[PDB]
């Protein structure tokens, strides 16, 4: 689907229905169903994340296994064992296909370059609070399909969106 001379940038995230994606250095829900989805989309690929998202990764999956982990930071001395640290968005997006995997800051920055968004919406009414990381806002140029609600094993509802643009 992607010619090898191109540079497809895609964003992938999970959000509460309020747009909250992050809080207290973590994701404020647990959803193995979403974890599986995230892996299906990103496995084998270059993935790009902000330094705080690197910090947020559970120790057991830092770096995220089976993927080329790229961490954006302005700290030259940052230690991200098993990953590479780059100081600019430009050096981060050199692969023919890249998945930007968080967090709020990096989604916001990368969106203008992006032509795919893979979104999980969790049916949880978490009000927005000072300091929360939020999902980026998609304008009218985006289009795609909204999947049906499904219950997770725990009875938490979720659904998937698959957006793209030209
Ligand atoms: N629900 C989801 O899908 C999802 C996914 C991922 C993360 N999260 C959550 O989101 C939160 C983190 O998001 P966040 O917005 O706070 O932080 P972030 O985007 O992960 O990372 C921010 C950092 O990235 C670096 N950075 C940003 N722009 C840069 C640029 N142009 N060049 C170089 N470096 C740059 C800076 O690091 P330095 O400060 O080191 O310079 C900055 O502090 C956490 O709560 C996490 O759990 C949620
Ligand atoms: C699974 C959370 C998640 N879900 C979606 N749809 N997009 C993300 N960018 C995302 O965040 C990716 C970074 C945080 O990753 C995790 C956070 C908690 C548990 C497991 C994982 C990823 C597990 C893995 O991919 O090996």
């Amino acid at each position: 689907l992607v010619p090898r001379g191109s540079h497809m940038v895609g964003l992938i995230w999970a959000q509460a229905t309020s747009g909250v994606i992050g809080r207290g250095g973590d994701i404020p829900w647990r959803l193995p169903e979403d974890q599986a989805h995230f892996r299906e989309i990103t496995m084998g690929h270059t993935i790009v994340m902000g330094r705080r998202t690197w910090d947020s990764l559970p120790a057991k999956v830092r770096p995220l296994p089976g993927r080329r982990n790229v961490v954006l930071s302005r700290q030259a001395d940052f230690m991200a064992s098993g990953a590479e640290v780059v100081g600019s968005l430009e050096e981060a997006l050199t692969s023919p296909e890249t998945w930007v995997i968080g967090g709020g800051q990096v989604y916001a920055l990368a969106l203008p370059y992006a032509t795919r968004c893979e979104v999980t919406e969790v049916d949880i009414g978490l009000p927005r609070e000072a300091g929360d990381a939020l999902a980026p806002v998609l304008d009218e140029t985006w289009r795609g399909e909204t999947g049906e609600w499904r219950f997770s094993r725990s009875g938490l509802r979720y659904r998937l969106y698959s957006y793209h643009r030209s």
